[PDB]
């Protein structure tokens, strides 16, 4: 009997992972997995194997794997809504549970997140008197603080639960995050942007990403499509990059998962990490204002490295080649938007960027990230308010980071704490 | 010539520390402090060396560290405000420097902050519309991420300064972030307990904690002392408890001061945290209410374990030993409120938690942290709203995460990133 329900397959799925980590856990607990210089705790823990988090890997030269599904694999496995990309609905259901899901599945999540997305009366508040010089980012994390109020997780735990359903609840208020960011998001966006105007009510009839284009006001069925592979893209990057990982640590704690989100974001918005988003297009802004020669390109470049700032887009902490995401990003510019011109500039830059980071001779990794491509395509599409940008990188993330929070809490994974020395200390060592 | 400057000072300590961990790094970079296993990683990091921390180090069995100052000594070293208590700005001036201030430059710090303390408008707002059912480390939270419009570092970051002046303006950040923080708290208190009434004016004539007590409303004399004291014991705790680690993961990534702040409060409202302040009371209330023997008070504890909960207040991730923290505490109580009967249950806790604890064969340190009795202090002069508790922990803490903060950015720390990996992986590896 019956029908869809991703929290029942979730009941089926983790009794199997708890048992299969205790037996690895009790044959392999001991065994030394790497070890730890002074360079690695001076230098941010690069390269230190540090979490477990399931939903993806990294690896420092193909890219990120789904499951182990590239983004490749994924444009052509998960559900499109009719009609060229993936649903993040999918992506969605495939982090969570390991598992590419089908259409009918997909269309569950759908439905499901369009009946959750209903914002209180104390955050329309909020968001309503927010100043316009208070950034975006801030807004959007101020606000899903202020959702915590509802949290049905830090409820539960008020109430006294036992510790083994604590994924249950967590499960829950994910879902329902989920749901409603894209109408915080939307609100923020409206406000700033459109003043006066209203973000209008959730079709239930169609996919989160178009709710959310409806939302913004943007028509244009590309951008829709455009929506659906960005949100996707940007779903999740292993456990260890910084909004992440703030998600993972402060979750570990206990606190419920709007607070966990939020602390996400305040890691997002930094200029080293999804921040870089705007960066980008405010550095290309810039550019434009002082059709260029690769010689003039290159001046420019360094003139940016003389005055100890970063070139943003460039670069990664783990990655050693060029970022799949930034690919992806071109390929879809190659079919929709091919004579763009800050496009072609995006495409002259990567000709250029790499060689006077080779140049340099510091950069680690030469190469372009996701952040090098994805505002170019949004200003393409009439989305010009850079610093705004990185609220969509928000939105996105969410995806990655709840799918995994559910799976932490679901094995029981403890307070992550661990030691620190001081210089004197480590000196004495 | 001239009188008082932290930030000359720092300006003349910063090279050389610099100086210092180069040749350090130039000899021992490729030593091997530590291995990682398995057990680690799913774990919570539990035993791994981790990060460089300044300002504290905690020793599992002495306990915390502020140079290598312990509690005891600061209580002794640090200056007092007339009239036994430490003030905690003495203590921040401690931990930024590595030295014991003297009276003079202790004064400079109350009047700087004082000058610093003001709230804009927006904020004010924020506060004020707020529901009473959003929790106050929620709304804290929120007012401190809404207060980045006002970032001095967010600003010149934006202006494109050259990376090695940004310690200089995460300094004016932090200085004008620890002097807003009692205003924002206090009027937290006001709206939620208070209402009507206003916090009132900052007289530049008193020590912080003071200014603090004045817009909490309190007018007792000791409840000043224990002010300071609080502020000041709770301060610090080394880099890899929850709070601090996500402020420095965070701020790694070059967000401002106020939204690596704000993430690190999320992190301490989490009930395995610093909200543990507030489980405590709580767990106290309800155990009143359902003068009792050893017995009956064992098995309380016992339904409490056998129910899927933690006893709050006991045990530790490093110490191993009861926290001084926690003598530092009982001490205080010795002297001003040894009859009170919530302090005498808490005195009969700790005969009986513990053994109990050692019982289950569970908890690694069954000996009660800071928590189990910082909220007893409280309620006996009048402060008992509970789930305000952890505000106030907020409020200290602050002056470890932001003295460290300064020196993070100080020192070119980068962006934290660790590797993670999935189970699958590291069953393949
Ligand atoms: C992303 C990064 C923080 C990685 O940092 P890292 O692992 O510490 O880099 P690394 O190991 O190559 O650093 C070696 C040196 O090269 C410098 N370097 C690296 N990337 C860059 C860059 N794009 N521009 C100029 N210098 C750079 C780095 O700052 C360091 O200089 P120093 O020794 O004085 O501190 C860095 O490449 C960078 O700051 N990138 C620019 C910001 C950016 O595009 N961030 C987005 C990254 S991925 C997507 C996202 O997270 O949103
Ligand atoms: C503080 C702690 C999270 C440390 O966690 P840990 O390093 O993973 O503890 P541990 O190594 O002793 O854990 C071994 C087992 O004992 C359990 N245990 C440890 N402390 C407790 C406690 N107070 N009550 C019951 N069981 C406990 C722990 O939950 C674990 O059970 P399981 O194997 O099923 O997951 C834990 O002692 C606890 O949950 N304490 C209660 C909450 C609390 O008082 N927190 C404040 C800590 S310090 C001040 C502050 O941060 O605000």
């Amino acid at each position: 009997a019956s029908s869809t329900n991703l929290k029942d397959v979730l009941a089926a799925l983790i009794p199997k992972e708890q048992a299969r980590i205790k037996t690895f856990r009790q044959q392999h607990g001991g065994t030394a997995l790497g070890q730890i210089t002074v360079d690695m705790s001076y230098g941010g823990m690069r390269g230190m194997k540090g979490l477990v988090y399931e939903t993806s890997v990294l690896d420092p030269d193909e890219g990120i794997r789904f499951r182990g599904f590239s983004i490749p694999e994924c444009q052509k496995l998960l559900p499109k809504g009719g009609g060229g990309e993936p649903l993040p609905e999918g992506l969605f259901w495939l982090l969570v549970t390991g598992q590419i899901p089908t259409g009918a599945q997909v269309s569950w999540l759908s439905k499901e997140w369009a009946k959750r997305a209903a914002l209180p009366s104390h955050v329309v508040t909020m968001l309503d008197n927010f100043p316009t010089n208070l950034h975006p980012m801030s807004q959007l994390s101020a606000a899903i603080t202020a959702l915590n109020s509802e949290s049905n997780f830090a409820r539960a735990y008020a109430e006294g639960i036992l510790r083994t359903k604590y994924w249950e609840m967590v499960y829950e208020s994910a879902m329902d995050l989920i749901a409603k960011l894209p109408c915080v998001a939307a609100k923020i966006y409206r406000n700033l942007y459109r003043a006066g105007s209203s973000i209008g009510a959730i079709d239930s009839k169609l996919d989160w990403s178009h709710n959310f284009t409806n939302m913004l006001g943007y028509t244009d069925a590309q951008f829709t499509e455009l929506m659906r592979l960005y949100l996707t893209i940007h779903s999740d990057h292993e456990g260890g990059n910084v909004s992440a990982h703030t998600s993972h640590l402060v979750g570990s704690a206990l606190s419920d998962p709007y607070l966990s989100f939020a602390a996400a974001m305040n890691g997002l918005a930094g200029p080293l990490h999804g921040l870089a988003n705007q960066e980008v297009l405010g550095w290309l802004a810039q550019l434009q204002k002082a059709a260029g020669a690769d010689a003039s390109l290159r001046d420019y470049i360094w003139n940016t490295l003389n005055s100890g700032r970063v070139v943003p887009g460039y670069g990664h902490a783990v990655l050693r080649k060029t970022d799949p995401r930034y690919t992806c990003q071109r390929e879809f510019a190659l079919k929709h938007l091919p004579g763009d011109p800050m496009f072609k500039l995006v495409a002259q830059l990567y000709k250029i960027v790499p060689n006077v980071l080779l140049e340099q001779g510091a950069a680690a990794n030469p190469w372009p990230n996701v952040d090098a491509h994805s505002g170019v395509l949004l200003q393409y599409y009439g989305m010009t308010e850079m610093n705004y940008y990185t609220v969509l990188f928000g939105v996105s993330r969410a995806l990655g980071v709840l799918a995994q929070l559910i799976w932490s809490r679901a094995l029981g994974f403890p307070l992550e704490r661990p030691k620190s020395m001081s210089t004197d200390g480590l000196i004495a060592l």
